[PDB]
């Protein structure tokens, strides 16, 4: 917003001669006029290019800010930060969708809204969009809808939406870290429905990805499900010892507590 | 480049809203004029916003294309792809710098240029810039210069440039995956200079990050250096067994071959 005349002040290396009001552009009081903007460096795209790069810097700051709190599980502080930013009257169909997605789910987590009310308020952002920035944003929403059928028992419809993501996965496999989040959530519910068949296939497909993308993010939880999926049907001890290893090195003691009560 | 009148054709959902040549904007034969651009949706930033998002889509495609080949170690195919793209007369100080960085290093790898000639051709990109997209791009070049002092023996000056990156790491810790690449390369040379003291500190500092960022990218190679740094028997066996585990699961047999010749 202020970056317009910021690099312009330094690109000068003549402020009096550029043909009075010109000196307000280097501060950032008012946005430059249609005809006045053309007068600079006389390229036309670069004066606008910086405005997007300054925007996407602070947008990604916020997008990476909600991540830290999500892991911290500080939902009320997400809810507040996502409301105060939303409170500021700003127009962006792609950024608003994310903000309001995080708002509805946070409210659902904080038990402010119903499981169904949340589904409805999420569905509307999904079925009515014009996203040209991040195509994966709408995919995370579907997982957000699908994974909130688990502690609800509508998993039969949940799996349908998880299988619906597999079809969209083949269309430019750019982000694999998300596959691991979906495949793990898919395999989490398959074991809950007590379908021990393709629950193993989904785990061993995410384990395959985690080893090639070098992300041990869900790996501990992934081998724990392999050891539990193999538990009902030498290979069981193999996956059991593999998981237990990660839990301590990744500093996850909470999930390490319910390990000894499962082995012996 | 063609995305200008692409969403415009669909945003119409009006056809004869002039106030003839207007129809070629849908194809993208010529870029729209300054005064003609104003007569659209009647916002002004959105017609330009798509042009950057279409640009950064295909730019990132290429940036993520060089990555796959780098791991594949298919340097001549990088060298060719980076030359053919460079051959196309395009003006971008940030994209050109990357292209030519990959070109000089590839030539150095293919043994086309000297270690010093490479240093010089890399140094010029570093000392003359105006970055406003990837701030970490010039840091990768520094590491590229610094890590190419190893099979050269000027590691004393190499470490100076590696320590120079530590100061720049505190200034907004965005990419932790790069820290792991630098800290590992720093600790690789410290062991080569035969300074077994802070070679252990640097490994365990990156091991700490790899566990918090959930990236097992250099973890196998990191524990292998911990086991070798501790080598010059209880703590040594601990780091030795830890590394060996990863090598097979990450499908790295080449580095697994020189394990049995080190344990017994």
């Amino acid at each position: 917003a202020e970056k317009l005349g910021s690099e312009i002040k330094k690109i000068r290396v003549t402020q009096k001669q550029l043909s009075s009001e010109v000196s307000r552009i280097e501060s950032g009081a008012v946005y430059p006029s249609m005809d006045i903007l053309q007068g600079i460096a006389a390229p036309i795209i670069h004066f606008y290019e910086v405005l997007i790069y300054s925007d996407i810097e602070r947008k990604k700051q916020f997008k990476d800010q909600v991540i830290m709190l999500c892991k911290q599980k500080r939902y009320k502080e997400i809810y507040n930060k996502v409301w105060n930013e939303l409170k500021k009257e700003e127009y962006h169909p792609e950024f608003q969708q994310f903000l309001q997605w995080q708002y509805y789910v946070a409210a659902y987590v904080l038990k402010k809204v119903d499981y169904e009310y949340c589904i409805l308020e999420l569905k509307k952002l999904l079925n009515q969009q014009l996203t040209g920035i991040d195509v994966y944003q709408n995919l995370y929403i579907e997982n957000a809808i699908a994974n909130i059928y688990a502690e609800n028992g509508y998993l039969k419809k949940g799996i349908d939406l998880f299988e619906q993501i597999l079809k969209q996965l083949e269309a430019l496999h750019d982000n694999e870290e998300f596959d691991v989040k979906v495949r793990y959530n898919h395999a989490k519910a398959l074991y809950l429905d007590s379908r021990y068949e393709e629950s193993l296939y989904q785990v061993n497909k995410a384990i395959e990805i985690s080893c090639r993308i070098n992300s041990m993010a869900l790996i501990g939880q992934l081998y724990y499900q392999r050891g539990e999926c193999l538990r009902k049907l030498a290979e069981i001890e193999d996956a059991y010892k593999k998981a237990s290893f990660f839990f301590d090195i990744l500093e996850m003691h909470a999930y390490k507590e319910a390990l000894v009560n499962k082995i012996s």
